[PDB]
């Protein structure tokens, strides 16, 4: 699919269309399946825009899935 | 450390130079210590500068760690 290491959220691009784009490009890869879910959650801490990376890091650390980082961010917005 | 999922390499930046910041960047990260090796290979195909892109993958399916892709590289620059 995508080069999913090349995946930023544009200034164009909401939060939740990059993290749309990210995992399939990362469901896409050729990834063990194990690493998909940290592979992306990184992504998210470090590759969306810099008021969202900010969002994210006030979230607990209970909070250890994809999903729940997303309803996190756009339950905020 | 640093963001791994940020580092591509610059135009200043030798191939080797990158492979370590981005190496480095990888095992101070979060991520489970077996998918380090998976997620370096891809960010060697995915953020080295173009010409080095397409040098990798002519590698052999053989080739299969990243010490072996880096060998791959110097040893023909």
């Amino acid at each position: 699919a995508g080069p999913w290491a090349d995946i930023m959220q544009g200034p164009s691009e909401s939060f939740v269309d990059f993290a749309n784009r990210l995992i399939k490009a990362v469901e896409g890869s050729d990834l063990p399946p194990s690493c998909r879910a940290p592979v992306i959650i990184d992504c998210f801490r470090q590759k969306s825009q810099p008021d969202i990376q900010q969002l994210i890091r006030t979230a607990p650390s209970t909070l250890t899935t994809p999903g729940e980082i997303i309803k996190y961010v756009l339950d905020r917005q």
